[PDB]
């Protein structure tokens, strides 16, 4: 169906460790989209032809408002196509960088609508593993939208591929290369709700290793200006044990969620 002609190419959106992902207008329809373009030689060298199947296969059937949508993929010899819905607003990393910290209305909103699509989710018994800001994407009315899906999976699970970058949104039973299950993203719904507070995530490092000893020991602190009702929330989604983590439900009716969220349930 699809190829490279049916396609005018714009401006760079973003890079990824595979993915170099351009601005396109569709010829015939001038409908536009994102580009994700990855090379079969990158591709075939790491061995992630399983990712990337699994990445079309899964966030391709998902429909939700706060879910980035796939509309297809085509490849042509040197390199493999996803097309994507084009995310206006760009990412929450670079709102971050901009603004140093989120308040906590702009916090919570963020949590309900990440809730939300990951309730949705595992509501498939689909796991994400992946959350953290570079894969939150931002829609036309600044709405959160879940993106790259090239590590998600369907539960139990054990891990058959090698961690890559930053451990600094995997929970301990994940880079401890145990089995593991949902809670993996509930894990990291708490170090995300932390680092939109404070600036950086909770067990960063200078190290590798380090951040390692920092996340199997659950090694965590609040600045003085993080309130209690955020402090409570984090505690409980921080936990070592898996099983002790809360339901999303309890997340979504959390008092300091619904208090400080401009967005239900
Ligand atoms: N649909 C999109 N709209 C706007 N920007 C995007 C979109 N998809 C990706 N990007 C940008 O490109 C980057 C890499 O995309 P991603 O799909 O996360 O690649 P990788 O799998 O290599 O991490 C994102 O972090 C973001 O900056
Ligand atoms: O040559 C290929 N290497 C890959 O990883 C791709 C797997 C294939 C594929 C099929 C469906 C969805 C996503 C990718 C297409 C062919 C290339
Ligand atoms: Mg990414
Ligand atoms: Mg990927």
């Amino acid at each position: 169906q699809w190829a490279l002609e049916d396609f005018e190419i714009g401006r760079p959106l973003g890079k990824g460790k595979f993915g170099n992902v351009y601005l396109a207008r569709e010829k015939q329809s001038k409908f536009i989209l994102a580009l994700k373009v990855l090379f079969k030689a990158q591709l075939e060298k790491a061995g992630v032809e399983h990712q990337l199947r699994r990445e079309v296969e899964i966030q391709s059937h998902l429909r939700h408002p706060n879910i980035l949508r796939l509309y297809g993929y085509f490849h042509d010899a040197t390199r493999v196509y996803l097309i994507l819905e084009y995310a206006p607003l760009g990412t929450v990393y670079r709102e971050l960088q901009k603004l140093s910290k989120f308040d906590e209305q702009r916090t919570a909103t963020y949590i309900t609508e990440l809730a939300n699509a990951l309730s949705y989710c595992h509501s498939k018994r689909v796991i994400h593993r992946d959350i953290k800001p570079e894969n939150l994407l931002l829609g036309s009315a600044g709405e959160l939208k879940i993106a790259d899906f090239g590590w998600s999976v369907h539960a139990p699970s054990s891990r058959r591929t090698t961690l890559a970058g930053t451990l600094d949104y995997l929970p301990p039973e994940m880079i401890e290369g145990r089995m593991h299950d949902e809670k993996v993203d509930l894990w990291s719904l708490g170090v995300l709700c932390y680092e939109f507070l404070v600036g950086k995530p909770p067990f960063e490092a200078n190290t590798y290793q380090e951040t390692y000893k920092r996340i199997s020991r659950v090694e965590f602190t609040f600045p003085d200006f993080v309130t209690e009702g955020a402090r409570d929330l984090i505690s409980r989604l921080l936990k070592h044990n898996p099983s002790q983590r809360p339901m999303l439900r309890e997340v979504l009716e959390h008092p300091w969620i619904t208090a400080n969220s401009s967005k239900p349930s």
